């Protein structure tokens, strides 16, 4: 029942991990191609690799998590190398997905080059919110510097590219995004990454619980669904119809799943809640799902997607 | 021991009401110069009275709020003759704070202007982040406009004046906020109006749960409190010192309190909470920070205020 169609592909069912999470090594993404994972999509690589942040840098939350990770992997090569094997053994119903976040304009310029000129038939996410690098207005809060890259971009880019966003909080930031990236051949947009920059302190030690940035990092998990919602939705009413949305952000439950796709997300990616349970997470989330549908007579996620109702 | 400084004044602790909450008609401001709130300050308001934004409208939720008023309000000069007539009869250890929202620039100047001119002798809130108005991106996310209407309002303005902001989410944005700040004579700035436009989904009925606007608006309560403490804590180390800080989002226990003081606030304000729990909230999170104090052997908010220690 959950049968999905995005980027022109077909999926077994919509759920991914989030870049970032149980995506580093081979070993992590050999498990996430074993579980009932949709899809899935490699750790946001860049040109070198690189350590990360100090630890602590990752804390579970009662409410979600917050992080600085500091783009810890193990360098574009690595990853593109994987997926380059793993294409020419074939089978997954099933790109995958393969994220870059270069440290500059260039270097995200550089590492879609090699893609571009690579065998690389899978899909692209070019993170433009990767928040904890300090030193870097978020790129995706600056319009005009996005919309320079994207220029650059796709005057070679033409295998299949989505961009990863910040969460935008003003109806006229999501104007003027959507017209921005409406002039483009883009295959999708991915809404959310983690909400900037929030705080979490344990009071008994009168401190921050993060080492890297005196405490500050991305916050997920049910923290940020109602914004995570909010961005899939105002995206799904104001995007062109040929690019199609990635919801993620605070999904953790069947009902957190169906509402973003009833917002008008057709993939779905969990972050905070595969890494608190690992891979299991994706039995039990679509078995919640399909339950849900099946209590309300749907066969199909077109029955739904899409639909959510304005009072 | 929750005795406090603010703007020149004494308070007896540094709770008040959040501008929007239990503020709007002068049975509510009288409930909470009754209560034991430490300070209060009024409903935003604009020239005119306003019945604001059509039913459904606010809705409280299991991890916080979803609101999309229209700023409801009596109108400026209801407020101003009652804080003048209130201000002639001596009494609140507490100059009462005054919440303005224009719907232009001009009406703030004017709503302004009339208070320079008044007797006020209170503290006047300029609210730069006024949500759930149609048509018209958050002032204090434009950081020009920002700054060329706080140059007009300080040509005039020499009374107590501070800035409502809505929450920021890159330590940049931090950095150009604090700069454009530090060049005047505020008295404080007031950290954070809710997440704007959010979304809340009821599963089953398949739609959204407030009225106005698609179902989009802002959002307070628990999800909000690690970004309303980054926002705290990041303008404490920015500001100079002459401008001090109130705490707003997410308070409802002595802890998250402690927490709030622990990053910088010198006031406190409640939402969310004081909506649900209403006047009798302001005893019970005294007596709740009051037993954290004690267990830690603090005698005063000087003790820990703005401590928050780093790894
Ligand atoms: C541990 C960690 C690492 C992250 N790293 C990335 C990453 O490399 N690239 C990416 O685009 N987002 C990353 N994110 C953001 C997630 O992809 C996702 O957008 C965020 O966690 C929102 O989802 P959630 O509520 O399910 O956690 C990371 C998140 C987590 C917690
Ligand atoms: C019912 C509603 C009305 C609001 N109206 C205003 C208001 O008129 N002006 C103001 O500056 N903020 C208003 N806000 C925002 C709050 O002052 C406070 O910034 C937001 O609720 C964050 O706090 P909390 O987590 O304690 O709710 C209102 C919030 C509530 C829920
Ligand atoms: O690796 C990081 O810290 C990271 C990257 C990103 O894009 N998002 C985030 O939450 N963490
Ligand atoms: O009146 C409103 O809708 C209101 C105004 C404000 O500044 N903040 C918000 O949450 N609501």
């Amino acid at each position: 029942m959950l049968n999905t169609t995005f980027a022109n592909a077909k999926f077994a069912n919509p759920f991914m991990n989030a870049s970032g999470v149980h995506c580093m090594t081979i070993e992590d993404l050999e498990e996430l191609k074993a579980s009932q994972a949709g899809a899935y999509i490699t750790k946001s690589s860049t040109l070198e690799k690189r350590e990360g942040n100090p630890l602590a840098r990752y804390v579970d939350l009662e409410l979600g998590s917050i992080n600085s990770m500091g783009l810890p992997n193990l360098g574009f090569d690595y990853y593109l190398d994987y997926v380059l094997k793993n294409q020419k053994e074939n089978a997954q119903e099933g790109p995958i997905f393969f994220s870059i976040a270069g440290m500059s304009a260039a270097e995200n310029i550089a590492m879609l080059k090699k893609i571009q000129e690579s065998d690389f038939s899978g899909i692209t996410e070019l993170n433009l919110s990767c928040p904890n690098v300090p030193g870097k207005p978020q790129l995706a809060y600056d319009f005009e510097a996005t919309e320079k890259l994207l220029k650059e971009v796709f005057t070679f880019f033409t295998k299949p590219l989505g961009v990863k966003l910040p969460p935008y909080f003003d109806l006229v930031h999501f104007d003027i995004m959507a017209e921005i990236l409406n002039q483009f051949p883009l295959t999708y947009v991915n809404s959310v990454n983690s909400i900037g920059n929030g705080l979490f302190i344990d009071p008994e030690a009168e401190s921050v619980v993060i080492k890297p940035k005196d405490g500050f990092g991305g916050i997920g998990g049910a923290y940020i669904k109602p914004t995570a919602l909010a961005n899939v939705r105002a995206f799904y009413t104001r995007l062109k119809p040929e690019i199609q949305i990635i919801g993620t952000g605070g999904i953790e439950t069947g009902q957190d799943a169906f509402e973003h796709l009833l917002c008008g997300a057709t993939m779905l990616q969990i972050g905070t809640a595969l890494h608190k349970e690992g891979p299991a997470i994706f039995d039990r989330i679509i078995k919640e799902l399909e339950e849900i549908m099946n209590q309300k007579g749907y066969q199909s996620i077109a029955d739904f997607h899409g639909k959510l109702k304005s009072l």
